[PDB]
DNA sequence: GCTGATGCGTC
DNA sequence: GTCGGAC
DNA sequence: GTCCGACGACGCATCAGC
């Protein structure tokens, strides 16, 4: 059949049988994916991805249903189930020595022309005394970069470049290009793990799995009418979506999907203490009264936003005690001492749990929230180990499973007072979120503002009782995040001097995508660099930087102007242009020389998440913060 | 082994 | 983490 | 609103060049 590079997963009426580029039983061909990310990377319109890996997702399950597994995480660019830990540990500068090397390059060339065209898969794919040796499988390139990614220790790099160079020598077509893109960290199809779950339920829906060769259904919606189908897909891909966000590992939901079927999935495969699952997130509100208006007929909740990291912890029957950050990484040994405090968290009644809470550095001397800055300090603190100062403490917000029970679609109102009744305070060790149930606007603001009194970032906003569920599949981002610094003309701004620019990748190719950022040292009349900025611009507004700093392009650096640590910039800049920027608030910095001395005696200061507001047309660099005023936005901290 | 660089997680 | 683009 | 991928500071385990 078909040659895999004629394979076209993006035409009307794709039949998952005679459509495909391989046989029946056989390994799926790299190159088939390899031709369904072009056809994905091609498009702009979201569900026009969904329905070309949708046919690729079927042709799989209809003739090698042992690969799809292999092809989803390559569709994810994941290495696994995120819980295990699993890292490349292969960045750019590998990544490019190998294709040097395999392209017959000068390193320093390679490396320049990735810059400029802002994609190392172009490079690879677009720059032979052997026969080619065997195609590209599907398994066989997921399996090679779970072998890099378990490389370690020394001379493990130089056995990572040659599985890489190994996969170019095989490479034809476009799979050069995508296998570069996906060891960088950068698959950028437009399409992530929301549209693969799209993807992968519509193509068990159309073509169910467990089918006796060949499949007598092959495209079980086609008879229905359009308002039906688009029903049933719907809730189709709620199982589905469900299912991943209670058990968002394929290993485990994969084999059940083939073996048992969609429906039956949620039988097998359950929210369970120790296992990680995908926790709420928050979506950023600009206002009060966009508050109002997202909630205009729910009563909610207003609640300090803790500034730390988030921690689910899980408590199994029988006494264990896991703990998982937001992104599913097994956390359970930073935190020795939360562990053993485990019995004291919570009532006798209580066998099981989970719970979602905030992690945060708190000084038990001065009785205060410490900055994530010295959270991300702490050193493990084993117990029977002597005590130090400063100790993490969890804010609790929410419990998502108790006593054997999920709570996922139980309202807040009421996981909410499950958490207040079975669960138990101490300060500095175990505290409830503090909260504030209201729909009066001046309450909220004057809660806003007490929180940030209080070493809070904000507030986090969440229905009660009318959507309030923690169903992640109905609404990823069920809450609502209220930060004083989104209010326009709220919070400190900068006016700082454009020093460099970087020149940007991906959707930034061929534009500078970060800049560098200078204050004004007056009294060592330098400009000393304090951030760098790739966020706050439209894409105008950098189209507009790009021209303008264009022209200002410099030879050599100015020698007024200090970077110490940062990055050496792309190009240097003829300090002129004057920026307003926006941050959170200000930190204490290994590598920028801004205000170093006026704070600390070897560090400077930075700026926490700073964004692009506008252009200070008004301003000369003369006429931008001060190192001096830098140092008095820290120290008011 | 020493020293500086860095991939990748957190936010 | 913030942000803006495509739908 | 939803989904996505540009880009930020920073800590540190672990890497390479000697
Ligand atoms: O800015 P963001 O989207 O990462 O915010 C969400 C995170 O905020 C943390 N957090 C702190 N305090 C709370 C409360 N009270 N409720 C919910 N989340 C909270 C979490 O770590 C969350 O990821």
């Amino acid at each position: 059949s078909n040659d895999p590079s004629g394979y076209n997963p993006a035409k009307n009426n794709y039949h998952p049988v005679e459509d495909a580029c391989w046989k029946p039983g056989q390994k799926v061909p790299y190159l088939a994916v390899a031709r369904t990310f072009e056809k994905i990377e091609e498009v702009s319109a979201r569900l026009r991805m969904v329905e070309t890996l949708s046919n690729l997702l079927r042709s799989v399950v209809a003739l090698s249903p042992p690969d799809l597994l292999p092809v989803l995480y390559l569709s994810l660019n994941h290495l696994g189930p995120p819980q295990q830990g699993l890292e490349l540990g292969v960045g750019d500068g590998v990544l490019l020595k190998a294709v040097a090397q395999a392209t017959g390059r000068q390193l320093e060339s390679v490396r320049a022309e990735a810059a400029e065209k802002g994609d190392v898969g172009l490079v690879a794919e677009n720059s032979r005394l052997m026969l080619p040796p065997p195609p590209l499988t599907a398994s066989g390139v997921f399996s090679k970069f779970r072998d890099i990614a378990r490389l370690t220790g020394s001379a493990s790099t130089a056995k990572k470049i040659d599985i890489i160079k190994g996969l170019f020598v095989a490479c034809r077509h476009s799979e050069a290009r995508f296998i570069a893109r996906s060891l960088s960290g950068r698959l950028r199809l437009g399409l992530a793990e929301q549209s693969v779950l799209a993807a992968l339920s519509q193509a068990v829906s159309l073509t169910p799995p467990g089918q006796e060769f060949p499949p007598a259904m092959v495209d079980a919606g086609k008879g229905k009418t359009a308002e039906a189908r688009k029903t049933w897909l719907e809730e189709q891909g709620m199982i589905l979506k469900q299912t991943f966000c209670e058990v968002p590992d394929l290993d485990r939901i994969i084999p059940v999907l083939l073996e048992h079927g969609l429906e039956r999935l949620p039988e097998h495969c359950k929210l369970s203490p120790g296992i990680p699952l995908k926790p709420m997130l928050a979506h950023p509100t600009r206002g009060i009264s966009e508050v109002l208006k997202r909630f205009e007929e729910a009563a909610f909740t207003c609640e300090y936003k803790y500034d730390g990291q988030r921690a689910q912890i899980h408590a199994l029957e029988g006494g264990e005690v896991k703990i998982f950050s937001r992104n599913q990484e097994d956390n359970t040994g930073k935190y020795p001492d939360i562990i053993s405090r485990i019995p004291k968290i919570k009532l006798p009644s209580v066998t099981s749990f989970i719970l979602d809470t905030e992690a945060v550095a708190w000084d038990r001397e001065k009785k205060q929230i410490q900055p994530f800055q010295v959270l991300t300090t702490l050193k493990r603190k084993e117990v029977d180990a002597s005590e130090i100062q400063v100790q993490v403490c969890l804010y609790a917000f929410d419990l998502i499973y108790l006593n054997g029970e999920s709570l996922v679609r139980e309202p807040l109102s009421r996981r909410r007072q499950l958490l207040r009744e079975n669960f138990v305070e101490t300060e500095g060790e175990f505290v409830f979120a503090t909260s504030l149930d209201t729909k009066d606007i001046e309450q909220i603001a004057e809660f806003l503002e007490q929180s940030v009194k209080d070493s809070c970032e904000g507030l986090m906003v969440k229905t009660l009782d009318v959507d309030a569920t923690y169903e992640i599949a109905k609404r990823s981002h069920n809450w609502l995040k209220l930060k004083k610094d989104y209010l326009d003309g709220v919070g400190d701004t900068l006016d700082l001097v454009v020093i460099g620019a970087y020149l940007g990748r991906g959707k930034r190719a061929g534009r500078y995508g970060g800049f560098l950022l200078a204050s004004y040292d007056e009294d060592s009349e330098e400009l000393q660099a304090i951030c760098k900025l790739g966020t706050g611009f439209s894409d105008e507004e950098l189209e507009e930087h790009h021209q303008s700093l264009k022209a200002l392009v410099l030879p050599s650096p100015r020698p007024y102007v200090r970077i110490d640590g940062a990055v050496i910039p792309d190009h240097w800049l003829d300090p002129s242009a004057v920026w307003e920027v926006k941050c959170a608030d200000l930190s204490l910095s290994p590598i920028y020389p801004a205000a170093r001395g006026l704070v600390d005696s070897d560090k400077g200061i930075s700026l926490r998440f700073p964004r692009f507001i506008r252009v200070r047309e008004d301003k000369q660099p003369e006429q931008a913060t001060t190192s001096a005023q830098v140092a008095c936005l820290y120290r008011k901290q």
